[PDB]
This record gives C-alpha cells, structure tokens and sequence, in this order.
C-alpha cells in the first residue's frame, strides 16, 4: 500500500531551513491523518500556510502549531474542537516520530510536537500519525536553536505546505 505525505518548509526569522516532510500512516491513522493531510494540503477549506512554533524542547522534544481564538481568525482539527482516541498502532519506537499534542485524552487536534527522541515517558500518552518523511536534518538544526525548557530565541514558522506524493 501507500500513504499520503505531506512537506512543511520550517523557517527560521525568514530564513527557510530547507525541508521538512512527515509520513502520514493514513492507513493505520486515517481520522488523525486526514486532518493534518486536509489542512495540509488545503482541501480543508482554507488552511492556514504559516502557523508559529515557540516551544521547542532540544532533548525531548518539539513543538507543531495551534490556532483556534487566541490570536485571530482561528481554526480547529477540520472536525470541531477534536476527535476521540483513535488507536496507537504506531508506538514510539525512536526519533522523527510524529503525533498529537492538542491536550491527550481525545484530544489529537493539531499540536503534534516532532519527537528529537524516542519518548517512552509518554507511553501511549498520545496518538501517533506520522514521522520525518526526509530532510531529518531539518530537525537537527532546530534543536541546536532550541532552549531545554521550551521558549527558544529564534522563531520557527511553516512558509509552504502540501501532499508530495
């Protein structure tokens, strides 16, 4: 089989890293992929190609983006304020693992948080749909601009977006 994939161009102060694409197991993960994939790629509706990330964690792990009514204009998980736990067939098994961060419990939305290291403390703590399609140094780079706690100096921000395949 095959699955979708997606590319998000990280951004550093308007200097683009390069690039940085995630495989989305829409075959195991189809509800939480869709999501992801929808905006992604712009069938959504309207998207948002930029999104912000300040919360980047150089040992455990990043962050992705949200946006609902906190900033303006807003937005949700392409099904309301969420989905329900779909599964955890892809368990945290090392880096450049991708899943959802939009509060745990029922709660995938969209603030998935690019895993720097296989983060067993979790524990099917979340739900996992994707992972560092290509570009992984990408994702080295920004862990050496990163603060162990969260905050960061630098702003990281998604400059174009899509479906490769």
């Amino acid at each position: 089989m095959v699955n979708p994939t997606v590319f998000f161009d990280i951004a550093v102060d308007g200097e683009p890293l390069g690039r940085v694409s995630f495989e989305l197991f829409a075959d195991k993960v189809p509800k939480t992929a869709e999501n992801f994939r929808a905006l992604s790629t712009g069938e959504k509706g309207f998207g948002y190609k930029g999104s912000c990330f300040h919360r980047i964690i150089p040992g455990f792990m990043c962050q992705g983006g949200d946006f609902t009514r906190h900033n303006g204009t807003g937005g949700k998980s392409i099904y309301g304020e969420k989905f329900e736990d779909e599964n955890f067939i892809l368990k945290h098994t090392g880096p450049g693992i991708l899943s959802m961060a939009n509060a745990g419990p029922n709660t995938n939305g969209s603030q998935f948080f690019i895993c720097t290291a296989k983060t067993e403390w979790l524990d099917g703590k979340h739900v996992v749909f994707g992972k560092v399609k290509e570009g992984m140094n990408i994702v080295e780079a920004m862990e050496r601009f990163g603060s162990r706690n969260g905050k960061t100096s630098k702003k990281i921000t998604i400059a174009d977006c899509g479906q490769l395949e």
